[PDB]
């Protein structure tokens, strides 16, 4: 006997969380529960990271390719190296 | 005596994975279990993972290629070296 099909589902919710065994994540129980600022939490919960937090994964992944990019140019300069010492013995 | 087979199977699953021998998964439990969050949860859980994770293993990937090509034109300039000076001992 429950006043709604939702304090319901909050329980079970709970019930389920209690245990840690089912990982419920935080916003699905605050949809579920009868608290007024419902609202607030949710847009609190939904918004993103700070300005500077999101921005640095693009320079750390800037950062990875201009890392990759070196190694390959020193594939290149080793390739490079090889073919000049090749060109050294046919020479000489 | 249960009220339908799902729930009697819920609880086995939720039965079993209390004891933690064997490791089973969320999904799997809230796939059984009688929740009307049931889809949100399964999309949730379900979700692919975030372009920005799968950049940044596609560039670990990158960069673990392109220090292999690293390598290999250093060995190949190694054998040239080798090489070279085997020549100029020849020369002389």
């Amino acid at each position: 006997d429950a006043p709604t099909i939702a304090a319901e589902e909050f329980e079970q919710l709970m019930k389920l969380a209690s245990t840690g065994i089912v990982p419920i994540p935080p916003d699905v129980l605050i949809e579920a529960s009868s608290l007024r600022n419902k609202p607030k939490l949710l847009e609190m919960l939904k918004q993103g990271p700070s300005q500077e937090q999101m921005m640095a994964q693009q320079i750390a992944l800037a950062g990875e390719q201009a890392k990759v990019a070196e190694t390959e140019s020193k594939t290149g300069l080793n390739v490079a190296k090889t073919q000049e010492t090749l060109a050294s013995i046919q020479t000489n």
